[PDB]
């Protein structure tokens, strides 16, 4: 799969070694998987990898918490494809009093304990970015087992539904946390064509990336966690090609994102509204595409 | 507007000229052109050049009746545009007694006696075969002024329906006429895929050309009549992208249609089911494609 051409520069953030070392290592003690292989197989991912290639700018002393959350939530997900919706929605909800510090974890279970302790450093660390990142994992989590999921969708409804189950907003905000990039409510109600043009490529690129697993997943998984959901599988219904010739054209719809993304920055600037925070920012989610994009290729996660 | 490389080679009925000033010549006569800018702009299209494109390998004695038919659809599908969905369908069901030859025209009126006298002279020269056009027709003609246009769609429910009022039935059964190419039912049967993806590729091409035409129509003309229906809008607005954007991927999706194309005639062959009648009829299709592109890229219809 030859990629069009992009004018993107993917950047990783420079602690990518030794954050991936400390943070592998934190989940391969606490976390508990089923055997030897799993353990490689999560290795070989390169979780810690992909957040520092969302979050290149991120402040050196607040990646590696990113890379926590991305972890934990990347084995939940995984977690889930082996759950109907009713037990998918009651495993997430479980977690959320326990992130929000509300409820104290079972120390006998990992999941429960990680989100505790690390949300209670975020807090720590930076309580009011922390307390930001909440309501969008949560939005996150609760749209993975939306019933929507079982119901037929065009390609505009699952992109609309797919910026929850993407977690754009999460991104979003996390990526601010790990920058100490603080904006105003009238800088973030600015960008929004901006954040959903963004969420679209995201989405796109994973589905891309991620359909072989994907398909794989609803084959032997769950009837409901399993389901195939996927922009990929929509355009080849819809247009009635192969998932090999749908892919072809969704990335050269992500390519037009990039461009509508270089339009919309323009725009945003040309209109006297570009701050600096929103400066920083937007150029924070060109990071996000290109970075999204360069892990998802390379990934194993996606290749085996 | 860069096309994407194609392997399909478009072909000229040689007698493209002839016909063209003889059937050219006949509308000049008989319809009503309301000035001479009309009657120069008519002429501009090349109505003719199209239907040569479209069945190249027609039976010399043959050629000038398909592009009559044609030209007299031309003619009408630009006359409904300044018509309500109401008014286009009392016009179009009008027609279809007359041809049928069920009910006589008024021959005061020249849509009445054209589209009478042309059904007419085909059922003349091949009756069998000139029958088998008259539902197709009438299948598109119904698609026209169908409500559907003025309801929402997705890419898939518009590519179902634009293959009715793309005239993909009526243009096939034209084209086995031209060339006295008679098919069984069970042949036909085998290449109905075939014949669905080719329709896409027919229509996506076509909308892709004759866009900026019909945006123009759709705020001068009638509001229904003119209404804007077709896959760079649709596909611009499932994305949100321009129609620009939405131009470019849809020619990446025609291309991947070329690429279905091939496989499932490969495949065709393969199992021993491509017949010499077959092998003709899948020929004449791709004809079809790469003719109504270099039509499509070159008429003044699309450029003016
Ligand atoms: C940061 C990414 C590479 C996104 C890819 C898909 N995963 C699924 C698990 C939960 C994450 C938010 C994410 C959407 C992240
Ligand atoms: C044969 C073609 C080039 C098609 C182009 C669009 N026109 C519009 C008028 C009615 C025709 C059937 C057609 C769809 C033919
Ligand atoms: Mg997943
Ligand atoms: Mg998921
Ligand atoms: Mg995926
Ligand atoms: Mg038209
Ligand atoms: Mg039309
Ligand atoms: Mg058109």
């Amino acid at each position: 799969l030859e990629p069009p051409p992009s004018t993107f520069q993917p950047l990783c953030h420079p602690l990518v070694e030794e954050v991936s070392k400390e943070v592998d290592g934190y989940f391969l003690q606490h976390w508990n998987f089923p055997n030897e292989k799993a353990r490689k197989k999560f290795v070989a991912a390169g979780f810690s990898r992909v957040t520092c290639l969302y979050f290149p700018k991120a402040l050196d002393d607040r990646i590696h918490f990113a890379c926590r959350l991305l972890t934990v939530l990347f084995l939940i997900d995984d977690l889930l494809e082996y759950m109907s919706f009713e037990e998918g929605s009651a495993y997430n909800e479980k977690l959320i009093p326990i992130s929000r510090g509300d409820v104290l974890p079972d120390r006998s279970i990992p999941v429960e304990y990680i989100i505790y302790d690390l949300w209670e450093s975020m807090r720590a660390h930076d309580r009011e970015m922390a307390d930001e990142i909440l309501e969008p994992v949560f939005l996150f989590m609760r749209a993975q087992t939306d019933r929507t999921r079982a119901r037929p969708m065009g390609l505009g409804g699952y992109l609309e539904y797919r910026e929850r189950d993407v977690g754009k907003e999460l991104l979003a905000a996390l990526m601010r946390f790990s920058m100490g990039l603080k904006l105003s409510p009238s800088e973030l109600q600015r960008v929004r064509e901006i954040d959903a043009n963004c969420s679209k490529h995201l989405s796109v690129v994973n589905d891309i990336y991620s359909y072989e697993k994907e398909l794989y997943t609803s084959k032997t998984a769950h009837s409901e966690g399993g389901i195939l959901c996927t922009s990929v599988q929509i355009l080849a219904q819809e247009a009635d090609v192969t998932a090999e010739a749908a892919k072809r054209v969704l990335f050269v719809m992500c390519r037009e994102w990039e461009l509508r993304h270089q339009l919309l920055v323009a725009r945003l600037s040309a209109e006297g509204l570009e701050t600096p925070g929103l400066a920083a920012y937007v150029e924070g989610l060109e990071y996000q595409m290109s970075g999204n994009e360069l892990w998802s290729q390379t990934t194993l996660r996606y290749s085996v």
